[PDB]
């Protein structure tokens, strides 16, 4: 059991964060594995992966994954110049965190479509502090909690259609969840 952070564990960038109001549990395992236990939370992102991404990875993940409420997961990471929150959403529970935004696009990959959506943060928390900077989504239409994605056919294809990427910052697979409650136990490779 940690407390909110970035580091290296088992030879894995993992980041937790939440926003104080408790009611989460955020476990580091052996090599690739995390879990997050929660119960009526607060706002809160935790996974495992890379401290750098990179524009070709084939991120691979395998476990279980149980919402009650507005949770995503997701492979998720930031770029710089230009500042961008990218998601490549695998499966979620109440919410579809696409909702309401421009749809962009369609993409076939790792054995289902993906619709693609770009919304704007305006004057939010980010990396480099408070900022104005878009997202990119790619919305799995064949919900899974195990299997392997193909970062770049995601990145090739928002960049087909006007949503271009700069350097690389971290890129993991994370479980994110709104005041709600799940359990989730992830191995990333």
């Amino acid at each position: 059991t940690i407390q909110p952070g970035t580091g290296y564990n088992n030879g894995y960038f993992y980041s937790y964060w939440n926003d104080g109001h408790g009611g989460v549990t955020y476990t580091n395992g052996p090599g690739g594995q995390f879990s997050v236990n929660w119960s009526n939370s607060g706002n809160f992102v935790g996974g495992k992966g890379w401290q750098p991404g990179t524009k070709n990875k084939v991120i691979n993940f395998s476990g279980s994954y149980n919402p009650n409420g507005n949770s995503y997961l997701s492979v998720y990471g930031w770029s710089r110049n230009p500042l961008i929150e990218y998601y490549i959403v695998e499966n979620f529970g109440t919410y579809n965190p696409s909702t309401g935004a421009t749809k962009l696009g369609e993409v076939t990959s790792d054995g289902s479509v993906y619709d693609i959506y770009r919304t704007q943060r305006v004057n939010q928390p980010s990396i480099i502090g408070t900022a104005t900077f878009y997202q990119y989504w790619s919305v799995r239409r064949n919900h899974r909690s195990s299997g392997s994605v193909n970062t770049a056919n995601h990145f090739n294809a928002w960049a087909q259609q006007g949503l271009t990427l700069g350097t690389m910052d971290y890129q993991i697979v994370a479980v994110e969840g709104y005041f709600s409650s799940g359990s989730a136990s992830i191995t990333v490779s």
